[PDB]
């Protein structure tokens, strides 16, 4: 099965900022809140999607949204589910809702942070980047590990059409920039080859 990241970021891959996002867009939110928790209307008995994310990312969730409603959550620590990597989040998830439970896994998003991110891109299984892109400088602490927009990794990483994204995410998406709260910011899809 492959894994989808799930981000917002700035043009210069700015993430985070003291522990939280540095904007309050409230469209963004429920964009992210709509993708990861879609799953294909003929399947959604048994389906449920996947929420994976580091522990500093689990703990800046405001607390009444912890967890994430509607998804299965697992939260990576090297020390609600808990598993000590990537891979061993995915052996505890194929083990438990296993053919013999009725809760089934539809798609696994990585939702953050940066560290976590990180293992994600050198995940062989990471085919598929759900980008939110925020056209603007605005001051961050944390940023996200690899340009994938970028020149360098072009070859690799390839922007998807609107209605492809649209497609994947099974709804109208906006298309282009969408103003909210003195920000411009777009939805993007980027793909690579397994
Ligand atoms: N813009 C966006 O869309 C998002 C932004 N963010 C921002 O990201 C920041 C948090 O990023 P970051 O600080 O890197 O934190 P993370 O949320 O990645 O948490 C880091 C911790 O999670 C565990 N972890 C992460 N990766 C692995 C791994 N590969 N294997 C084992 N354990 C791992 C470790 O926990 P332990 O120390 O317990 O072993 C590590 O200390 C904040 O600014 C947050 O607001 C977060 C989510 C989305
Ligand atoms: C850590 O700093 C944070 C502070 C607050 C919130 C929140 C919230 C309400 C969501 C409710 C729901 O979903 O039910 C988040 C999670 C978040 C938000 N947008 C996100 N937007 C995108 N494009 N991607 C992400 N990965 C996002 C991620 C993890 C991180």
């Amino acid at each position: 099965k492959s894994l989808t990241l799930i981000v917002a970021l700035t043009t210069s891959y700015g993430i985070g900022r003291s522990n939280s996002l540095p904007w309050k867009l409230k469209k963004e939110i429920s964009y992210f809140k709509r993708v990861t928790s879609f799953v294909p209307t003929f399947d959604s008995f048994e389906s449920m999607n996947v929420v994976l994310m580091g522990r500093k990312t689990w703990e800046s969730i405001p607390l009444q949204f912890r967890p994430l409603k509607g998804r299965i959550n697992v939260v990576i620590t090297r020390n609600i589910h808990s598993a000590k990597s990537l891979d061993h989040a995915l052996e505890l998830l194929y083990r438990t809702y296993g053919s013999e439970s009725s809760v089934q896994i539809n798609r696994i998003f990585v939702i953050g942070g940066a560290q976590l991110y990180k293992a994600a891109m050198d995940h062989p299984k990471l085919d598929r980047i759900m980008a939110t892109i925020i056209y603007k400088d605005i001051h961050c602490d944390v940023f996200f590990p690899l340009k994938f927009r970028d020149k360098e990794w072009s070859s690799v990483w390839k922007k998807e059409k609107h209605s492809d994204l649209e497609s994947w995410v099974g709804t109208k998406v906006p298309h282009g920039k969408i103003n909210e709260d003195g920000f411009d910011y777009e939805f993007e899809m980027w793909t690579r080859d397994l």
